[PDB]
């Protein structure tokens, strides 16, 4: 099978350069341990979507503001399957600031691939908001094998 991604979201209080690499790296930190492939399409979204919205987007799944669900992407599949949801009213920040655009992008992208919602406590896959140094920003814990093997 073939895989494809497409990003198109830019929130305030954060340079477009941070978000660009934030998500762009999310595909690497994940693909680092996955049989999947790589296909950066310039035009033509695919099973994997990425868009930021504020609460109820007319016909979407509203979440909340700063504090609640900063971003939660449902499992993969058709259409919605593999869609990213980033709270607009939220407060995005660098790898140091609270809402880690990088780490978050990896957590949301994971749920829209084949991740549960916990795996391990130390792992960065846990359902929580934490900021880690981009220098060491990378997959860890046993989860690293739960993505490459994909069993349960
Ligand atoms: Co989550």
């Amino acid at each position: 099978h073939y895989i494809t991604y497409r990003i198109n979201n830019y929130t305030p209080d954060m340079n477009r350069e941070d978000v660009d690499y934030a998500i762009r790296k999310a595909f690497q930190v994940w693909s680092n341990v996955t049989p999947l492939k790589f296909s950066k399409i310039n035009t033509g979204m695919a099973d994997i979507l990425v868009v930021f919205a504020r609460g109820a987007h007319g016909d979407d799944h509203a979440f909340d503001g700063k504090g609640g669900i900063l971003a939660h992407a449902f499992g993969p599949g058709s259409g919605i399957g593999g869609d990213a949801h980033f709270d607009e009213d939220e407060f995005w920040t660098t790898h140091s600031g609270g809402t880690n655009l990088f780490l978050t992008a990896v957590h949301e992208i994971g749920h829209s691939l084949g991740l549960g919602h916990s795996s391990d406590p130390k792992a960065v896959m846990f359902p929580t908001y934490k900021y880690v140094d981009i220098n060491t920003f990378r997959l860890s814990a046993d989860d690293i094998r739960g993505i490459q093997s994909l069993y349960g």
